[PDB]
Order: C-alpha cells, then structure tokens, then sequence
C-alpha cells in the first residue's frame, strides 16, 4: 500500500513532491503515467492517438489499481485518473494527498519552450474530484518543495 | 522539407526507423504527437479529456501542417493522423514512407482478444496509408538497419 | 531450474527475445531488471544515480541467485550481472544462451535511449563499445550457447533458440 | 542586447526564471538549450550522445553569439557555455544574473528528468560536484548581479531580480 498517493493538477507537484517524499520516507516513487506506458510498452500518446479516451482510461484504471494494490512506496496519479470510476472507488482507504495550486501558478510551473483558459476548465473538472478523494490537502502555491514535503509528513 | 515522413501501424517502426534514419542522415526525427504538446504546452490526454477527440484532430492537423513545412529532417506521424482528410491532403508531394507490417508481428513488437482489435485498426488505416505513401516497405521480414538503407538509397 | 538465461550486451534483445521466447514455450518470463525495479520500489536509473554500480550489483546478485533457484521459466539477465563473479558462479549448468551483437547494431538498437545508465548517452557509442570490451569475454565464458542476433529478426532468434533446447 | 542573461548551476533556475522573468518584463525568452534543439532539429541528450560535449560546445557558442547580438529579451544561458572562452568574452558588459543554488538542492531539482547529459547515469551527486567545481568559478568572474535561489521560490526570485534591474 503506498505510503502516500499524491494527486492534483498538472504542475501541482506530483513528481517533484513525489521524488522528494519518496526519498525522505525511504521508498521509491511510482508514477502511473510511467507505470502505464511501461507495462504496455506504448507511449500514452500511442494509446490515446490509437484507441481513445475510453480504452486509455480503462487501461489507466487497471494499472493504477495494480499499483495501489502492490506498490509500497509513493504513488503519483496520472492527472485525469480521478475521472475514471474504478479509480475513485480504489482510493477509498488509502492515504490521499491533494496538492492545491491556483490556476495562475499552475500555468506558470507548466511553461516549456489562452492556454490558461484551458487550464481553468481542467481545474473546474477535476479540482472537486481531487477534494472528493483527498484524505489531505496541502496548499502548494507559496511553499517550496521542502516545505510541502515537511507539511505532508508532519500530518503523516 | 522532411527528407522522409514515416507512417504505419503501431509496431511498424515509425519511431525506431524514425530515429535510425535521422541519425543515419545527420538530421533530427520530429514526432507529430511530440509536436502537439511541444506546441500547445498541454498533454495529448489533457485535450482529449478536456476538449474533444475530434477537436484534437483539428489541433494535430495544424501541427502536422506546420511540421511538414517547417521540419527538415525525418517526420514521424502519429498513426491516427490519417483519418484527417487535411493531413492526407497535406502529405501530398512529400516523401512518405509507409512502413508495412503484419498484424501478428505488429502485435508482437509491442512490449511486456487483442489481435482482432489491431486487425480492425489494420482494416481502418491500411487503406489510408497505402494511399498516401510514395514508398511502401516490408518491415515484416526485413531487419531494421536494412529497412533504413532501403529507404535511404531511394531518398 | 530455469529454462534458459539470455545474456549479452545491451540491445542484444534479452528482454525482447526473452518475452517472445517464453510466450513461445508457454512459460512466464522473469527480466531481472524489471525484478529489481519491482523489488526495491524504484527504477534502475535512480538506483544507479544515488547508490551507483556496486550497490546495484549487490542487489542484482541476490535477485538473480533467487531467480536461478525459483524461476522455472526464462530468465533474461541484466547486462552486467556476469560482471559479479558471484553470479557467474551460480550460472554453471543452467542453459546460458548468449545473444551475440556487433557494436554498431547494439548502439543503434538502444534507442528509447532505453533509460540505460551505463549507456546514458553522455557520449554513447564510446561507452557501449567499452561496455562491449568488458562484457563479451564474460558472456563467452558463462555461455553454453552463442547466437548471432545481427542479421536475424526476433522470430528467427526465438525459433533458432527453440531448436537448440 | 538581453535585459538579463541568467547563468547558474544545473538546477538553479536558468530556464525556469527565464520564462517567468520574460513574462514579468513583457519581453521574449531565448533558452539556448532550446534554441539548439530547434536549430539542429534534434535534442540535447541526443547531441551529446552522438557528437560529444566538445562539439555541442561549438554548436552552443554559435547560438550564444547570435543571441547576445539579436536578442533584447531574457536570455537563459546553456549551463556550460561559460566553459568556451569565446563565450566568456562575448559575455563582457552584459547584465549577467548569477543564479545561486546548493549542491544539495541543485541535485534535488535536477532530479526530475529530461536531458542533463553531463549529469547522466551513475553517481549524479558526483557528476554534479565535479561540474560545480568546474563551472561555478566561471560564473563568478562573468556575473554582474547574483541571486540566491535556495530557500526563495521562483516568483520571489523574479521579484528579487526585477527589483534590481
Ligand atoms: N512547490 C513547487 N515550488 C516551485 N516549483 C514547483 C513546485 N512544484 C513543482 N514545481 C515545478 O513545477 C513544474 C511542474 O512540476 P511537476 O510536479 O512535474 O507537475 P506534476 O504535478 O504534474 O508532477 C516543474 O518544474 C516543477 O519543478
Ligand atoms: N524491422 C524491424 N524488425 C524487428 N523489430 C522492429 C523492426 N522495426 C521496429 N522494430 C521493433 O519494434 C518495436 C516497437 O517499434 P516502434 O519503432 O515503436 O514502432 P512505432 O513507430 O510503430 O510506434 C521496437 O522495439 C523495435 O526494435
Ligand atoms: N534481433 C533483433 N532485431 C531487430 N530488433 C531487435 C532485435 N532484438 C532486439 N531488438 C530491438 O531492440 C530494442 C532493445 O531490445 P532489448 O530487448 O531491450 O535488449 P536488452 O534487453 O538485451 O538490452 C527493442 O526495441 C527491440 O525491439
Ligand atoms: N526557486 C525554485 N523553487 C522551486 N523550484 C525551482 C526553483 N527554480 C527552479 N526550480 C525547478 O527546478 C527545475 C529545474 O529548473 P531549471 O529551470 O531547469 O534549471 P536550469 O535551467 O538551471 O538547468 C524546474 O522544474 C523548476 O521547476
Ligand atoms: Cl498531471
Ligand atoms: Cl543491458
Ligand atoms: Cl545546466
Ligand atoms: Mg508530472
Ligand atoms: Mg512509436
Ligand atoms: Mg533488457
Ligand atoms: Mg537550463
């Protein structure tokens, strides 16, 4: 069972908070996007651009129950996995950390090289799923990673 | 433009010939799927799950259109991109290599009722690929390096 | 008693020919690199990054002396496990199949730049040939059976190994 | 010329700050790590792997000279451009803002992953303790301002730099 299951918007800090919290607890991180495109040997784009939302999410589900079931480390849920049904049932009992970041900063961490408008929708479609499965909310706007780690662990 | 543009089914080897034929030619492989989230800063999934499959096709198309005109090395086109009549229209004239592979082999080279599944997408696209290729190539028996020189001595 | 231990350089196909070879004898596969990632909790790149070869090798030995004792399937061995003399030693009298592979093919064949920390392409082909020099004497040494993968395709290599058992 | 040219250890914020800082000042970003990826059509990882460092440098210095000339935005300088004399000298006079970072935090923030081919494979910390020790003193002689990233976060650091330009 994962010691923590971190969820929240892209650029909430799933990997980054995860890599770090995994090192402090002494465990390994497992990313479900990594799990999926690993133990299918196709890229997530290969799956969407090839069999669609519906199959991918069913694939995502199945993979994330697996990792919920026998990853004993820290688990980062692929960002839209809390839409899938099977995935909200499965987090029931785990320790679930919701990383809150507001839409400006969420847009900023996500950079690379109107997009922010597509981010408010992602926010409005998921945020209240994130609260719905959350067993714990850490607001991350103003904290640095170490600080998000120590707030988390002190509640853990 | 692209010295080549690779199309095929999953397992054909767009990615693996893709890189190999780039390196082999002093240039870079671009990938249209890669180029979507390169250009829109948002992942392929967050597009589908946000704003429609069919909308994603209007995005892919526009990238493909720019990649075909902007990219001077090898292009690796995201399977799917060829349901879009614009993309079909936009390939016309470029070197397109259609890496052809069988169903069962196809299936084999994808990692550890699913042949039929791939049997359809075979059914679905095989015509579209065969119709836009300027160069077909049988990767079924051929080894990959060999594939690469095949194309290259036609480039 | 495992069925066949597939050894050789990176990109020789041990995990490829292994997955097929064991579908093909309806048996399970165990890939030690997948088992180490599975066991420890974290991936292979990281265990190198943080603890480096010796400690990885030490976890690798344990994971494989086990496989050689309780996997009855096909066991594809992580590239540098023959570098641990302990491993070389338990390998004796298993069927150690070695996928041989020139330099230029293996180089090219390792493209997802696979992950792969020893070949972490900081400057890649230099590194691979030098990992060929340390390792090819050691596979020749442990191997009961030696197989060109250059000019062959994964089917053929799965069948050729299928006759020789 | 560029409003600011950021330099720093891997991890210090060169690219990250570069985007936010250019939004803050309402001007362009030119990340040389990125301008190279575009110029050659291939990636950073992949250049180092195939052509070697001592050549990605020659590529790199080229894009850099271009930028100190053509660009008037925020410039995020490839982390090991300052190793090419030619660069250090074309950097004379430029407001070059040194991002400061712990080895211990530089290790942390580089540990997502993506590229970083000189940080590569086994023993990250020690590929890094070498790099710092062999790039930090160059940032020293070429920097005009310097700014501590450490416990401060990305937005206070754009405001730290903004309030001193
Ligand atoms: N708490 C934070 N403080 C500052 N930067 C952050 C913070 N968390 C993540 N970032 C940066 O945000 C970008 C997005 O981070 P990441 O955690 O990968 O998103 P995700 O939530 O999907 O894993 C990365 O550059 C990461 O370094
Ligand atoms: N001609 C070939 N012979 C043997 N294997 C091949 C050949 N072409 C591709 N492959 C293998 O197929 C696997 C999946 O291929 P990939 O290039 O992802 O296909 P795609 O472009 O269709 O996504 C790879 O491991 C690669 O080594
Ligand atoms: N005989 C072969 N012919 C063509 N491609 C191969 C062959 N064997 C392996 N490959 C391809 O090479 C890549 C790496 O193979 P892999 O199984 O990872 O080698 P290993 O596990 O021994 O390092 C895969 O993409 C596989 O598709
Ligand atoms: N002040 C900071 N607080 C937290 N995270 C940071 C900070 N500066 C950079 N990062 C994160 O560090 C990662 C590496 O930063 P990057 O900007 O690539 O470094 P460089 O460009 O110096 O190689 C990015 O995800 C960024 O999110
Ligand atoms: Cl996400
Ligand atoms: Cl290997
Ligand atoms: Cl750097
Ligand atoms: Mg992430
Ligand atoms: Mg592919
Ligand atoms: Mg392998
Ligand atoms: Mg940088």
């Amino acid at each position: 069972a994962p010691k923590a299951v971190l969820v929240g918007l892209p650029g909430s800090g799933k990997s980054t908070i995860g890599r770090r919290l995994a090192k402090a607890l002494g465990v390994g991180l497992l990313d479900t996007d990594v799990a999926i495109e690993q133990r299918t040997g196709r890229s997530i784009a290969d799956i969407f651009a090839t069999d669609g939302e519906q199959e991918f999410r069913r694939i995502e589900e199945d993979v994330v129950r697996a990792a919920l079931a026998d990853h004993d480390g820290v688990l980062s849920l692929g960002g839209g996995a809390v839409t899938s049904p099977g995935v909200r049932a499965a987090l029931a009992g785990h320790t679930v950390v919701y990383l809150e970041i507001s839409a400006a900063e969420g847009v900023r961490r996500t950079g690379g090289n109107d997009r922010a408008e597509k981010y408010r929708a992602l926010m409005a479609k998921r945020a209240p799923l994130y609260r719905r499965v959350a067993t714990m909310r850490v607001d991350t706007n103003r904290r640095n990673p170490g600080a998000v780690v120590r707030h988390i662990l002190s509640r853990l």
